[PDB]
C-alpha cells in the first residue's frame, strides 16, 4: 500500500484550480485534495486542445463554461507591423500596397503528393505567377477573420479550428466552484506560514498562519512567480533566459469597446512597438491589452505613454497594471515530492499564447508520470524532460519572431539580430531556405487534435513555421527541388488553392459575425 493518499496545492489562481479540478476528476475518492490560497483582467488566449484535454475531461461543454468567463473565440494570432518601421500604433502600416499584417491560424495544411500546400505556394511565388501572401493563399480562415466572422454557425455547426479568449480570474472562480462543489476539493483560505520537511527534504505538510497543518504526500506549487515551494523551500534554481528573449516588463489594462461599430475581432493581435510588442485580446464589450517591453531598451514611463498613446488613453486617469516578468524555467519542474505548475514552473511572454497550454500540458504529463510514495526517480526525470523540451522548443520559436523580423529601426529590433541563435533554429531556417518542410504533420487533424500526445510530439508544425517565416517576409531560396521533377503534381495541386478561395467566399458570405455568436452565447 504505497499509493498517494493526500495532495496539497499552494495557490488558487488559474493554475491552482485547473490542477485541483483535473486531479480530483482523475483520482476520485482515492485521494484527498486540499488547496491553500491567500488585478485588472487583461485577457488571456488559449490553443484548441484546451477543450479536448481539459474541459471535456471535466465534462464541461463550452455552452456552460464560456458564459461564466465572458469567453470569446480565437481563430489565430494576427501580427501587425512586424516588417515596417515606425511608431507603436494599432493600425497596420502599408508595405507593397498591402497592410503589414499576417495571420498564424490553427489547423493543419493540406497536402498534395504528400507535399504541404505551403510548398506549392512557394513554388508559385518563385515562378512569378502569383504575389499573394502565404497566409491568404493557404488559409481559408484569413477571409473570415477580416470579416470578423465567428468560427462556427449559430447552431453549433463548426467551420474553422479555434480556441478562446477569456478573463483568467473568471475561469479560476468557475473552476473553484466546480472543484469544491462537485469534486470534493477542500478550499483553505489562508496564508502559508512555513513548509514542514522531513529528514530527506521531502515536504510533509504546509502550515497556515492559523496554525493548521495541511498534511500531504504530494505538493503542487501553483504560487506564481513566487515559487514558494519549488524555489524557496526546495531551493531549486531558476534558469534566467532573458539573454535570449529581451522583454521583461508589461503595462496592461482593459478597455471598454463598442462592439456594434466594427464587431469583435476573433483573434489575438500582437502589435509591434518600438521596444517590444502589444497584445490585444478581444471579448464581448471590452478587450484586454498590454505592452510587453524590455527594460534594457525602454523606460517605464515611455512604455506607459507609448501604450496609452496607441489606444488614445489619458495616462493620468487610466488604471494600469505594471508587472515585471521572470523569463525562463526552473532547472527541474519536479523536485522530490514538489511539482511546480504554471508561473511557478516557467514563463514566456504571451506572444504565442503558451501560458494556459503550459499548465494543461504539465497537468497532463503529471498524470502520465504520477508517482506513489516511493517517488521513483524515473517518473520525475521523465516528467522534467518533457516539460523542459516543451518550454525550450517554444522559447526558441518565440525568439525566431524577433530574429527573423527585418526591422532594425530601433535599438530593440536591432539588438534582437545580435543575439545568439540556437543551432536547432539555425538548422530549421537553413532547411526552410532550401525548400524543405519543417516538422511536417503526418496525421490528419482528427488524430492531431484528438490525441494530446500526438500534438505534444509535434506542437509547432510546418504550417506554423511558414506562417511566421513567410509572414515576416522570409522565403526559401528556391522551391523544393523534387517539385521540378513532378510538374503534373504541381498542376494538380492548384485545385487546392481554388478550394481555399471557394471556402474563403463561403465563410465570409454564410458565417455569422463573432459579435452575433457571442451575444447568442452570453
Ligand atoms: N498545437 C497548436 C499549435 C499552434 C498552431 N497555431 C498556433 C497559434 C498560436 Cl497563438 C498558438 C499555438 C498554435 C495548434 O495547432 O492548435
Amino acid at each position: 500500500d504505497n499509493r498517494i493518499n493526500r495532495i496539497v496545492i499552494l495557490g488558487g489562481g488559474t493554475a491552482g484550480w485547473m490542477t485541483a479540478s483535473y486531479l480530483a476528476k482523475a483520482l476520485g475518492d482515492t485521494v484527498t485534495i486540499t488547496l491553500l490560497e491567500a488585478r485588472i483582467g487583461v485577457g488571456e488566449a488559449t490553443v484548441p486542445n484546451l477543450q479536448r484535454v481539459f474541459f471535456d475531461f471535466l465534462g464541461l461543454r463550452e455552452e456552460e463554461w464560456m458564459p461564466e468567463c465572458n469567453a470569446a473565440f480565437k481563430t489565430a494570432v494576427k501580427f501587425i507591423n512586424w516588417r515596417t518601421p515606425g511608431p507603436g500604433e494599432a493600425k497596420a502600416r502599408t508595405i507593397d500596397g498591402r497592410p503589414d499584417h499576417f495571420y498564424h491560424p490553427f489547423g493543419l495544411l493540406p497536402e498534395h503528393g504528400q507535399v504541404p500546400l505551403s510548398h506549392y505556394w512557394a513554388y508559385n511565388r518563385a515562378a512569378g505567377t502569383t504575389d499573394e501572401p502565404f497566409d491568404y493563399a493557404c488559409f481559408a480562415e484569413t477571409a473570415a477573420m477580416d470579416a470578423v466572422r465567428a468560427p462556427k454557425w449559430l447552431d453549433g455547426r463548426p467551420a474553422t479550428r479555434y480556441a478562446w479568449h477569456f478573463d483568467a480570474h473568471l475561469v479560476a472562480e468557475f473552476l473553484r466552484r466546480h472543484a469544491t462543489e462537485r469534486l470534493n476539493v477542500e478550499h483553505v483560505q489562508g496564508e502559508m506560514q512555513q513548509v514542514l520537511r522531513d529528514e530527506r527534504g521531502f515536504i510533509t505538510a504546509l502550515r497556515t498562519v492559523e496554525g493548521r497543518d495541511l498534511e500531504g504526500d504530494l505538493f503542487i506549487d501553483c504560487s506564481g512567480f513566487r515559487g514558494l515551494l519549488i524555489n524557496k523551500a526546495m531551493e531549486e534554481p531558476f534558469i534566467d533566459m532573458n539573454d535570449q528573449l529581451l522583454c521583461n516588463r508589461a503595462v496592461a489594462t482593459a478597455i471598454k469597446h463598442d462592439d456594434d461599430a466594427h464587431g469583435v475581432e476573433p483573434y489575438t493581435s500582437a502589435i509591434a512597438m518600438r521596444s517590444g510588442w502589444s497584445w490585444k485580446i478581444p471579448m464581448l464589450g471590452r478587450f484586454g491589452t498590454g505592452y510587453v517591453y524590455s527594460s534594457r531598451f525602454a523606460e517605464k514611463d515611455e512604455a506607459t505613454l507609448d501604450f496609452c498613446r496607441m489606444w488614445g488613453l489619458d495616462p493620468e486617469n487610466t488604471p494600469l497594471n505594471q508587472v515585471a516578468f521572470r523569463v525562463g524555467r526552473n532547472r527541474r519542474a519536479w523536485v522530490k515530492n514538489c511539482v511546480s505548475i504554471g508561473l511557478a514552473s516557467c514563463f514566456l511572454e504571451p506572444l504565442e499564447s503558451t501560458g494556459i497550454y503550459f499548465i494543461t500540458a504539465a497537468i497532463y504529463q503529471l498524470t502520465q508520470h504520477f508517482p506513489d510514495r516511493t517517488f521513483a526517480l524515473a517518473l520525475s526525470d521523465a516528467f522534467n524532460h518533457e516539460i523542459e523540451a516543451m518550454f525550450d522548443d517554444t522559447r526558441d520559436f518565440i525568439q525566431a519572431h524577433f530574429y527573423v523580423s527585418p526591422r532594425t529601426d530601433t535599438p530593440f529590433w536591432k539588438a534582437n539580430k545580435d543575439l545568439h541563435l540556437p543551432e536547432q533554429m539555425r538548422e530549421k531556417i537553413a532547411m526552410y531556405k532550401a525548400g524543405l518542410p519543417i516538422n511536417a504533420p503526418v496525421t490528419d487533424e482528427s488524430t492531431y487534435y484528438g490525441r494530446f500526445e500526438a500534438e505534444f510530439r509535434n506542437f509547432w508544425t510546418n504550417g506554423s513555421y511558414y506562417c511566421i517565416f513567410a509572414g515576416l517576409g522570409l522565403r526559401p531560396d528556391n522551391p523544393l527541388p523534387m517539385l521540378r521533377h513532378r510538374p503534373e503534381q504541381v498542376r494538380e495541386a492548384q485545385a487546392l488553392f481554388a478550394g481555399v478561395k471557394d471556402k474563403q467566399r463561403e465563410l465570409v458570405e454564410t458565417l455569422p459575425s463573432n459579435l452575433e455568436f457571442l451575444r447568442s452565447l452570453h
